[PDB]
């Protein structure tokens, strides 16, 4: 089973402010929607509760409480380890989609990074892990918008 | 100035039938929308008419006729050499977006290919050109849909 990771990182490393993403760069959301279409996403409970279950995606949500969901596209797991154990039996690809705790736990296990660098330096308290040395960028594209952003795909190798 | 190329190819190389793309693969468009957001597209007249000027893209259209446009986001050029010469003045990046004739003319000059392979063998009379040997895939992601597709990015070198 392949593991991807998708995140938008502001220029100072902030990816979140409380439960929110502290920016709105018009168009960057299109990358997220395109790459995650009909994919399995692994998200922590805080980010899931904050984003909700968008259509045309499947969600594996991890929680140590007894958080539930009656949405048919949402599975809940008591641990990241159990999510992975089960996911590899029901799909061949999972996209790690946050938040901060989930990226910290999974960064060293993923095969492909999707990183949008957002041209802003906002206030926030959630950060992205430092990127392991074996990842290298293989594709880059710049976008002009209300807040500029740059999309970059990294591969392990 | 960098040139990219974005295309959706079916399994027998067909990309068009008359003016029409002879499939609809739900979700695939999102890739096109995401990658072309606020970008310059270089297109031939036939494709441009068939799609029209969808919003938040800028269009460079080639024609040998007197085809014109009122739209501020559309520029019309008598030749490819003229399109590229003029584009180099105002942008650092251009995405070649079709159709068959444009693709064939430009593929040897582009740096990056975005290819979605569409899991269908339709009838058509417009084919994508052969890919030059110095291109290599650097990223691949499968999507299941009403018609399956696979998205792959190629780099020259
Ligand atoms: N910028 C971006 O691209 C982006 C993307 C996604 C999220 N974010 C941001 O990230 C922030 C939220 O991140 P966060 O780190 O606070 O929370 P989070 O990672 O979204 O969720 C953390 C929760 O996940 C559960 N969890 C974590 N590790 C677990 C494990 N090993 N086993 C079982 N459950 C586990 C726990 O839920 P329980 O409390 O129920 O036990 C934990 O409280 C928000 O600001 C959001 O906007 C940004
Ligand atoms: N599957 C996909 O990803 C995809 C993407 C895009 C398009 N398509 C399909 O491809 C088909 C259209 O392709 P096509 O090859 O027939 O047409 P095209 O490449 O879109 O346009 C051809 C026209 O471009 C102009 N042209 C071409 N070379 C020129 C040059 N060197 N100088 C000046 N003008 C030039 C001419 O316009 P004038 O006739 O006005 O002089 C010519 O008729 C459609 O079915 C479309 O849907 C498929
Ligand atoms: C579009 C945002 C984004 N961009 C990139 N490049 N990578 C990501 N991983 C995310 C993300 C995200 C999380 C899942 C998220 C999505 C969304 C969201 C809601 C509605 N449409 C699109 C995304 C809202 C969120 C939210 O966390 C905080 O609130
Ligand atoms: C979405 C289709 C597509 N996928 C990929 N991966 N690459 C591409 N270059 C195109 C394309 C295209 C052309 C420009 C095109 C777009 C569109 C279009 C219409 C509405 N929203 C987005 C694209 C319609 C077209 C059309 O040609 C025939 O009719």
């Amino acid at each position: 089973m392949k593991l991807s990771l998708m995140v938008a990182i502001s220029k100072n490393g902030v990816i979140g402010n409380g439960p929110d993403i502290p920016w709105s760069a018009k168009g960057e959301q299109l990358l997220f929607k395109a790459i995650t279409y009909n994919q399995w996403l692994l998200v922590g409970r805080k980010t899931f509760e904050s984003m909700g279950a968008l259509p045309n995606r499947k969600y594996a949500v991890v929680t140590r409480s007894s958080f539930t969901s009656d949405n048919e596209n949402v599975l809940i797991f008591p641990s990241i380890k159990d999510a992975l154990t089960n996911l590899k039996k029901i799909t061949d690809h999972v996209i790690v989609s946050g938040g901060g705790e989930i990226y910290k736990s999974l960064i060293d296990q993923v095969d492909t990074l999707h990183i949008s660098t957002i041209d802003i330096e906002p206030e926030g308290d959630v950060y992205f892990p430092e990127i392991p040395s074996n990842f290298r960028p293989v594709f880059t594209q710049d976008f002009a918008s209300n807040i500029n952003y740059s999309y970059q795909i990294w591969q392990k190798g």
